[PDB]
């Protein structure tokens, strides 16, 4: 009834995204996609703490799913047997039915197949959402992703000009709620059910024991950095389900920012740190100017470098002296300074 | 000596908002309001935990005031000898005197009258202030509303369209902040005073036990549910006196956002999730597409879920498929589905 | 090699600002800035709880650097061999190596010189970043300031017109953890490593002790209130290097606000409160309109009364009684009064 063209999307995992054209002279397609929940125990920081998660296709955040305005989006949701809870989900790019919350409920050994039209451009949260306090622990289990809705001519900058990225990750930035025991050590726990009554207990005092990228702790560090070029023009989509975040390219800006999101809005030019409103995604682009390594954090610095919410950029490229130099490196004190005499002495 | 008409003004309890034009080619007016200090013990949540509570006219929050630009809005506050504590109020929409409370402190058994001209547009927070600690304890305890400047054309989108509402609801969130006792059950106290020290404490930590929209848990959802129709274009105000939140509709958007709440600026189109931060009220308009249940949140989800922050609204009206349809209903995963080859496992 | 004229600039203590030209027809100068690291015992609190703090030039914040777009910024930063740690100096303003932090790293006893120039206009967050944990310890133990990079034309509206500041001030709010012992007291130490351990268990849990402007409760009240007077346009640049704030001026307004900060972006209009994402800073105009003591806090009121978190403003001038008025003094509630008849009792 639906008539016409249908084009399956492999998904990819996180950071990285699945192919996709940014402008398009094709007209609407039902674009189709498939995610399999997956219910299993994951490493969420560098000590090697283990966590009972729940996910979209094995990974947190789920994968970044990219469509254009008047796309129709038809999803397969698949809940194996293997798992042990019923689940749904939720895209807040969707009108009706609780994002499709209402129309996915399914259990384990069964799929369900909803189609919503993109009719919203901008990055867009995507969650399960089963019902009652079963909403936020799934979430916070793992079991959110982001969808992008593009515009059929592509980005631009709120001005009539075009903007075309070079590169683009997705940083899904997760709230993780770990129990403690007596001795103040993360419990390990053999099932989500077995899990649950300690979790809810954390999760009401609204402090995260973790927050991480793509994961866990040192996701986007060390060997998996994110690779850019001096002169790329870089989108970082960012998500964050269920609570604030405060982006920032350390070394770096944001050139665009569309920091609710939503590309009917122009974006902010030239911002040193952003804001992720729990329950969306947001979305920078960036054009490297310098070579090294930045790292990109939440700036509550707390988060990003104790509870886990930093990851790098290595950026090839030659130094750019103009920018930035080091004048004079590192040396003693001149012995004929007078620094006792500065005002706050 | 202002030699202006008077129109008295009868409010009404949230989430309703009293009777009033949105464009008007009536001239400045006196609006004459009355509100009145109640202290009382209210219910906050499903389970029955009661709360020493302080109110403008009894309820959480207080009754949403509707004026036009340039209108002069005296308020007769009272504070009746039933009370024990002096009062006062602070509106965000006036200028000097700390929004009026510099003005107004009055004793149990006294009422006080004070002018302010609506010389800015937007939504705006009131609140008590007395001073020092009483200005937190006072505010988080639910003496906290709003006031809506209209410009005098009525809403635009900031691109010179007009827009109009068929309907407005005021949605007031609380976060409240109740002792537990050794075996971590809320404790009950019989009056304010009792309750203050064990209060301040849990209020020191920042961190709130219930976060409620229309002062419970539970308020806007069940038999009080916000109805609406498919076609129409809602107002939602949405006020947070002293701590961030991030409403968000299920199933829907923001059309329209002014999520700093002030008239004079552009809204923001098509959000997902938009910000109030904490001292303020914003607004948001959305055209209903599809009928059904709603649920109207902050997104902390363990906030909306577990804390008391749900509303619903249920909307009537006739689906429409092509916006969003179930392809297939829940069934069985087929036998020849080959889901063990995806990239994830 | 940079054939431009040098010019030193002598910083002052927060929240007062070195003097600078706000449009200029000057060309790009070399601006020369020194910054001393000083390690010291701070009082933090009105009960005189004191606090082995980390600072820029002896003061929480470090001082606000002005400068204009195009401008060169040659820093020198020193670190005496009366200090105990290795510090360096990460601008948000800056492009590359980590803001500066990977070209000025320098143990007690040397001193580095990094130059940067200034492409991006706005204000922004300036902090030591050493390196994994010390980042965030170093930040909420005072190091951090603010830089302003203007353009060269001054202020506008972002609709064409030239805005100006008759006063200028610098508030910068400190998130401060401070342990506390079995009895519930703040704990004293005798250096910042002894202080280490017990500060970082306060610092994962999230919620600050303490949240301050110019350093300590109580530091912008009394004798040291900040002056204006009525018919000026006073410029609050708000800074927050590692937590969000929502700043609000009681009995005023923001007439014009950049609350990401960047000048390359329009104002918004006529806000009550603002939000300064923690990681910048953000700066608003406003004209005041009415004498009288004004708080400037941020509006979680518990952290403004109860944490620390209130200035004050003292206007001169006369009063404007079409704009507020007291139209009845406070009086006992008249006898004949009927508001057991109010639709709330
Ligand atoms: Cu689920
Ligand atoms: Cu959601
Ligand atoms: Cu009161
Ligand atoms: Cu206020
Ligand atoms: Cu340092
Ligand atoms: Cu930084």
């Amino acid at each position: 009834d639906l008539k016409l063209p249908r084009q399956r999307v492999d998904l990819v995992a996180p950071p990285f995204v699945h192919v996709h054209e940014q402008a398009t002279k094709q007209g609407p397609k039902i674009m189709e996609f498939k995610l399999v929940v997956q219910e299993k125990k994951m490493v969420i920081d560098e000590k090697g703490t283990t966590f009972q998660a729940m996910t979209f296709n094995g990974s947190m955040p789920g994968p970044l799913m990219v469509v254009h305005e008047g796309d129709y989006v038809e999803v397969t949701l698949v809940n194996p047997a293997t798992n042990t809870m019923p689940h749904n989900i939720d895209f807040h790019s969707a009108t009706g039915a609780l994002g499709g919350g209402a129309l996915t409920l399914i259990n384990p050994g069964e799929q369900v197949v909803l189609r919503w039209k993109a009719t919203r451009t901008g990055v867009f949260v995507y969650h399960c959402a089963p019902g009652g306090p079963m909403i936020p622990w799934h979430v916070v289990s793992g079991m959110n992703g982001a969808v992008m809705v593009l515009p059929r001519d592509g980005l631009n900058d709120g001005h009539g000009h075009s903007l075309r990225y070079d590169r683009i990750y997705y940083i899904g930035e997760q709230d993780l709620y770990v129990p403690r025991d007596e001795k103040g050590n993360f419990k390990s726990y053999d099932s989500p059910g077995e899990a649950y009554s300690d979790t809810e207990e954390v999760m009401r005092k609204l402090t995260p024991t973790h927050v991480v990228f793509n994961g866990k702790a040192g996701a986007l560090t060390g060997k998996n950095a994110l690779n850019a070029n001096v002169g790329e023009n870089v989108l970082i989509v960012h998500s964050q389900a269920n609570r604030d975040s405060r982006p920032h390219l350390i070394g770096g800006h944001g050139d665009y920012v569309w920091e609710t999101g939503k590309f009917s809005n122009a974006p902010e030019t030239g911002l040193e740190t952003w804001f992720i409103r729990g329950g969306s995604a947001g979305a920078a682009l960036y054009k490297f100017l310098q070579p090294g390594i930045y790292a990109y954090v939440t700036h509550n610095l707390i988060e990003a470098a104790n509870l886990g919410a930093t990851a790098h950029f290595k950026v090839e490229g030659k130094w750019n002296d103009d920018l930035m130099t080091q004048v004079k490196a590192p040396a003693d004190i001149p012995t004929g300074s007078t620094n006792e005499n500065l005002y706050f002495q």
